């Protein structure tokens, strides 16, 4: 009686885009970052969506390009919150992150995804601390 939900978002591009959209909504008033980070933030998620607009339009949307979407997308977010705006701290930061991820993906089809958001948030948190320091030129 429901969708099995078991999946990428990056599967259809209407959720994609939906995705964003519930996604800024809620991040918005997370804790430990600030406007100039959002700001940044849901124009990069944008680019993000646009590559899916793309692949589902192009009819390549493959496993094996949405789990290099998997990457970039934590380290995405990870430039920018390693930039240490608002609440400076990356622990309040990522922990922001996961809390919108899993509420927009429980706008857009109903479930949770619990392992896209383990992987996400601990690459995140990985590749933020390569981005304050300049070893990731």
């Amino acid at each position: 009686g429901s969708g099995n939900s078991h999946t990428t978002p990056w599967t259809n591009p209407g959720l994609a885009e939906n995705f964003m959209n519930s996604f800024m909504q809620g991040l918005s008033s997370m804790p430990g970052f600030t406007a100039s980070q959002l700001d940044d933030m849901s124009t990069i998620a944008q680019s993000m969506v646009q590559s899916i607009q793309s692949l589902a339009a192009q009819g390549r949307t493959s496993p094996n390009k949405l789990q290099a979407l998997n990457m970039r997308f934590a380290s995405s977010m990870a430039e920018i919150a390693a930039s240490e705006e608002g609440g400076g701290s990356l622990s309040t930061k990522t922990s922001s992150i996961a809390s919108a991820m899993s509420n927009a993906f429980l706008q857009t089809t109903g479930v949770v995804n619990q392992p896209f958001i383990n992987e996400i948030t601990q690459l995140v948190s990985m590749f933020a601390q390569a981005g304050m320091n300049d070893v990731s030129a």
